[PDB]
């Protein structure tokens, strides 16, 4: 669609800015929670580019106050830099994430890793794509064959998290913690990891990636197996078999 | 030096092979060496390329290579130590964090190291006494002095020692701005050497996983110990790496409650 094209172009322009900045006025928004000039410039670019094409739409953006659109039915949801801490450390693993929400549903999503030039896209009913080729969740059925990605609390819920990690670690070929959220969901949708779980995530961390995984033939629930992801701010994602096995592993001993 | 030049060229040629194979993973024969411990045709071809290049250059040197039997050199005092693919599980899953690692051991000491991530074209090199380099520019460990500012990389057991690991992780997780688990060993050490992470710890690593990386971190102004703070790394098969401040605070955090 035209709107997907506009989203893709905004993400890639912001991504090129991030790549220039990668090769900065940092501040703390909260404990271990960073924002830099790179995030701010990416978000300006995305706001300006999307505005030129769909001036009627609303904007929910990580780094600035929400903008209400003239068209009450549509808003872009923007993470201008998923993996800020990675970026600031020179860890070449981070992404731009843009979703479109129409009448309370996520209908388009773009996640772009500009370091590796990896473009993940999905529209409601279109399937997931990686660099213009269809992609799907992995077909693994046993946890012992799987690599599972995770997000960790650092510097609330550490004890519960460590129970979950214990249960999953005992059963899988690998755990990964890359430091992103959107890109981790894209990696599940593209079959690069077999599943993902995390808590304390914002709407912009997850919106594009939830759609991606679902369009890729996978399943996404909150940590309780329900569909209250944005309110609960937690997630389990994977193919039908792995998602349920993860949900079971996560609850053992809780 | 001549020998670093040869090592770099071997690593980069292997790296080119790996990038080629990375585009066609499903056509690679893959076997288990142990629970969750994979080797593929890509590892073996990388190793072939490295052996073919290095042995041409130094035919009397020994080779200690992950995927094949050790070759005792006719020169008893020198051997290459090779991990032809650091991050095999990542590689097989299409995850872009993996590296080739080559070190040179002379008279029991590691004297040169190359770690190359061919996806991102990241070349880390060091020779004993001469400092660490990242893509032809000097690099160095980070300047961070407090855990709360740090990102610490870790390696896990998966599919012995899980409980002890979870104590260590609990202790570090409570103190830092971030934990990372990338799925490599050599490349993690290179990231500490270049100041991209602030520290690293892991157990059950082999000589080829760490030889080049230990030199890298030391030449980058950092410090590397076993988990008890000594220098028995290859025997104990464990490691803590970081700048002087962070490595000691990690060692203390790892022992709390044990
Ligand atoms: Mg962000
Ligand atoms: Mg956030
Ligand atoms: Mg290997």
């Amino acid at each position: 669609s035209a709107v997907m094209n506009v989203m893709v172009q905004a993400a890639m322009k912001a991504g090129r800015s991030l790549v220039r900045d990668y090769g900065l006025q940092v501040s703390l928004k909260g404990p271990a929670d960073y924002v830099s000039q790179a995030d701010r410039k990416a978000e300006k670019i995305i706001f300006n580019e999307l505005s030129k094409a769909r001036p009627k739409f609303g904007f929910l953006m990580e780094e600035s106050e929400e903008i209400i659109g003239e068209d009450s039915q549509h808003r872009f949801i923007v993470d201008p830099l998923d993996g800020t801490t990675n970026f600031l450390h020179g860890i070449p693993f981070f992404a731009v994430s843009i979703a479109l929400e129409s009448q309370g549903k996520i209908v388009a999503g773009v996640i772009y890793n500009p370091i590796n030039d990896e473009l993940f896209t999905a529209e409601r009913g279109s399937g997931a794509f990686f660099n213009d080729r269809r992609c799907r969740v992995s077909a693994r059925r046993r946890l012992e064959d799987c690599v599972i990605a995770t997000g960790m609390p650092h510097l609330p819920g550490h004890g519960t998290y460590l129970i979950e990690l214990r249960n999953v670690m005992a059963e899988v070929s690998g755990i990964r913690r890359f430091g992103t959220a959107a890109l981790d969901l894209a990696y599940v949708a593209a079959g690069r990891t077999d599943g993902f779980w995390e808590d304390n995530l914002q709407i912009w961390d997850m919106a594009a990636g939830i759609l991606m995984v679902r369009e890729a033939g996978g399943f996404v629930t909150d940590k309780e197996g329900g569909n209250d992801i944005f309110r609960k701010k937690n997630i389990i994602a994977g193919n039908e078999h792995i998602r349920i096995k993860l949900e079971r592993a996560l609850k053992k001993g809780i």
